[PDB]
């Protein structure tokens, strides 16, 4: 995996921003973020609340999504809107891609396609903007889901 | 200020949806509202727009409105942190947006040869592509000048 | 009171943000909302939950920290550090402005010196920076604090 | 580089301040503050820890955490925080000044303007209430981000 920071660098970051706002729970806030560290995948709150349960059974998807807030608020994580409601979450340490999004099954597909990035400055270009950043996701059905 | 669509049509259309899912007025001006608009616009604008013939009338009710209209394929959103929820009417060409963070501009553009790639792309998944949605977050011109 | 935007459109946009979220459905995260826009002042987390337990008796000050920190993220509150931990509430929906806050007593000032917001401009100027927006507050001792 | 004070006075008043808490002298603790002491910019925990690596390789960012946290509440250092550049340090030995931030580069630009200065005294004047300290930071697009590509 490539990251654009260490974990022990977040972690410290985290439990800075804990004592700052004199936040509880730091436990599971450090679990959520190093599962997503590792993962480098796109998981949704209900696949992060199952897989930080199997070592506490406190934990409900409530708690969990004042993590993931507060996560994705101090730029720890990422979200990608899926569906309304869907929503799925990586760390925020990546280098940067776009994502193909099966509306059947849910796989995402990460890619950054060159001319898809030239292309999009140049456009702007021509209204003589400054592209500062974008959000591109592509919709589809994937092979395997075209298969069944 | 071209459409896919005559608003006849489209209402039309409208009131057939209303009696199938179960104040058919008010959804018909909200789409009209839309269709005589050249920009996009928050529930607020539309509200306000609204509020001249019918004065009192609620912001709720317009968001209910739009709801339903949204779910039901005659208006689209374009949602932003800047910019908020705004809406435009559905029957127009495709098209994606470049948005202006500093001033909230809103840029339309369709460019044949991004469609293009981007059906390329997919095809080297040998998935199949239903549909996009693409920001660009920019400052704008006027923005930049001194 | 001057407000930018209704008490109503904020509500209709917190509904929104709620479904978004996949949050609960909360009337007490509507109640904060409401007394921070009704409110002419700066509150801290223990004012408004006295405010709170008018309706629910059982409400604890952790739930209303939980509330604030989901509305200060999604912008419909501003939150200020008048101390390393000490923190005010308002409505985001104001026009700008700075504060004085009295390091003894607390109180709060608004202001906004014309003079001050164009000296601003004028030294990003010296650096040909463009001034998007600033963070200034002034610690004092209130007049009624020196007097007493 | 224009400081108020010696590396080496600094590094005394240290010694004295870790013995007065009852704590142990630490060479690591005294490379952090010469790290900053000779930085003309301001530096996060993590270009700290780089630095530092350089000599003792196996170094944790948790210590550095730990020593920042000491020498910023006992005064050795300034913190500066913002969610664009996060939290960032100083030697504590500089000039009085305030900040301007880029929100799009994150570079920080120092300034002292004695005629805001004392513009703000002049404000709480009309209040009749006595300045303490103030916090005064300004967010920009700079000029280097400002320039066209095109
Ligand atoms: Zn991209
Ligand atoms: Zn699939
Ligand atoms: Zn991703
Ligand atoms: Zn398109
Ligand atoms: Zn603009
Ligand atoms: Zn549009
Ligand atoms: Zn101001
Ligand atoms: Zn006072
Ligand atoms: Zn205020
Ligand atoms: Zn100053
Ligand atoms: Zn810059
Ligand atoms: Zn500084």
């Amino acid at each position: 995996m490539k990251r654009l920071e260490t974990l022990e660098s977040i972690l410290e970051r985290l439990r800075m921003s804990i004592k700052k706002n004199g936040l509880k729970n730091s436990k599971q806030r450090e679990e959520v973020v190093s599962v997503l560290y590792r993962s480098g995948t796109h998981l949704s709150p209900e696949e992060i609340t199952h897989s930080i349960r199997q070592k506490d059974k406190n934990t409900s998807i409530s708690s969990v999504y004042r993590i993931l807030n507060f996560l994705e608020k101090e730029n720890f994580i990422s979200v990608l809107e899926t569906s309304k409601s869907g929503r799925r979450y990586e760390i925020a340490a990546k280098e940067h891609h776009d994502h193909i999004i099966c509306l059947h099954c849910g796989k995402i597909i990460e890619f950054a396609d060159p001319e898809i990035e030239n292309r999009q400055n140049e456009v702007v270009k021509k209204y003589q903007a400054k592209l500062i950043s974008h959000d591109m996701k592509m919709f589809v059905w994937c092979k395997e889901c075209q298969e069944s």
